[PDB]
């Protein structure tokens, strides 16, 4: 069970923590991955998740590509959560530096509405580079499940806090 977290509605939480830690505390039924199209998991949160597993996150994506294809941007899959959760829902948020549209940032948060609670971060923040105060207003606008977000920048879990309306 999750603690520590503030609460900002009924169903949004917030802390600021390192993801790989929380997740291995936790074991949450849910990790969300702050995934792209390819599944490669190679820097801010998914690279971080995949090696706390031993990449194992990686060859077990690689497979998934491999028979599907790439995800679309807004869409996810579910995946072992390894040693970090019972699952990995990889959610593909849009990337303002690959010049991805900011509106499908509102579909990337509805697949969190498929799982009951989730330990998730703030879709297209950190290297995604979208305004992640928008990212937070956007989560709770949409996701109606039990999510607790953690953010891994203590600056910005300060902000975030302070200008939630
Ligand atoms: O804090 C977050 O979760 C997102 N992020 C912002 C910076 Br700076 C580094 N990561």
């Amino acid at each position: 069970s999750f603690s520590g977290y503030l609460k900002l509605t009924d169903n949004v939480y917030i802390k600021n923590a390192d993801i790989v830690e929380e997740a291995k505390k936790v074991k949450p039924t849910v990790v969300v991955n702050a995934a792209n199209v390819y599944l490669k998991h190679g820097g801010g949160v998914a690279g971080a998740l995949n090696k706390a597993t031993n990449n194992a996150m990686q060859v077990e994506s690689d497979d998934y590509i491999a028979t599907n294809g790439p995800l679309k941007v807004g869409g996810s899959c579910v995946l072992s959560g390894h040693n970090l959760a019972k699952h990995c829902l990889h959610v593909v948020g849009p990337n303002v530096n690959k010049g991805e549209d900011i509106q499908l940032l509102k579909s990337a948060y509805e697949n969190f509405n498929q799982h009951e609670v989730l330990l998730a971060p703030l879709l297209s923040a950190g290297i995604f580079g979208a305004d992640p105060i928008h990212s937070l207003r956007v989560c709770v606008d949409t996701v109606r499940t039990n999510v607790y977000l953690a953010v891994f920048d203590k600056n910005l879990y300060d902000k975030l806090v302070s200008s939630f309306l």
